[PDB]
C-alpha cells in the first residue's frame, strides 16, 4: 500500500552510526542521536506529505537522604565523583555540603510561593535553577 | 514553607555551564546536559527526602513535501546541510534524492506488511530503520 498515515514508533535501527559518519557528523552529535527513541507522525493527503520526527530520551538522577545523616553520593552523569553529603536545615532552607575533592561544593534548596529554588555551588561558580509546581 | 512534596518543572537555569566546568566535566556531557529539560519529583516524609530528577532531551524535525516537487531541506537533526530534495514514486516505494555536497545521498520509505521501512543512504553507507504503529 501507499498509505503511510499514522504515528510510528521505531523498533529497529541498523548501521545508524555508519550513516552518520558518512555525513561527517561529530562524535557528540552521534552520541545524542543513538540514545534517542524516534516517533514519526505522518500525515498524507494523496501526494501531499507532512512528516514530523520526534527524537527523545530521558535519564534519571535519584538521591535519598535524611536531614542530619551523612551519606555517600556518587554523582553519576554529572562529574562521576564520590562526595560525603550532609544536609541540614538553616531556617526554611535545605543546605547541603558535599565534602570531597572540590572545595566549596554544595547546594541550597527552598520553597517560595509555588516555586522551588535550587542553588548549586562549586568554587566560585554558582548555578541558580527555578522550578514551578506542576 | 518546608513542604517540598510534588512535581516541579524547571523554568530557568542560569550559569549551568560555569558550574559544570568547575566540576571538570567534558564537552559532550556538558553539551547533552544543557540541552535537557528537568523535572524534579520530591517525596518528603518529615526529614526523609527522596528526590528523583529526570533529564529529558526532546526535539522535533518536520519535513513537508509534495511528491515530484523539489523542496529545500536543512538537515538540522543530522549534519545541518542544505540539500535540494526531490521525492518520487517507484511503484509503491517513496524515493528521495537529496542533491547537495554529499554524493549518492537519499532515502526510501515504504510499507511492508504492517510496518514502516526507512532506508537512509549516503555514499556506501546504508541505514535501515523499521517502525511499528504506536
Amino acid at each position: 500500500t501507499r498509505d503511510q498515515n499514522g504515528t510510528w514508533e521505531m523498533e529497529s535501527n541498523e548501521n545508524f552510526e555508519g550513516y552518520m559518519k558518512a555525513l561527517d557528523i561529530d562524535f557528540c552529535t552521534r552520541k545524542i542521536a543513538v540514545r534517542c527513541t524516534q516517533t514519526k507522525v505522518i500525515d498524507q493527503d494523496g501526494d501531499n506529505f507532512k512528516d514530523k520526527t520526534t527524537s527523545t530520551f530521558h535519564r534519571n538522577y535519584d538521591v535519598d537522604f535524611t536531614v542530619g545523616v551523612e551519606f555517600d553520593e556518587y554523582t553519576k552523569s554529572l562529574d562521576n565523583r564520590h562526595v560525603k553529603a550532609l544536609v541540614t536545615w538553616e531556617g526554611d532552607v535545605l543546605v547541603c555540603v558535599q565534602k570531597g575533592e572540590k572545595e566549596n561544593r554544595g547546594w541550597k534548596k527552598w520553597i517560595e510561593g509555588d516555586k522551588l529554588y535550587l542553588e548549586l555551588t562549586c568554587g566560585d561558580q554558582v548555578c541558580r535553577q527555578v522550578f514551578k509546581k506542576k
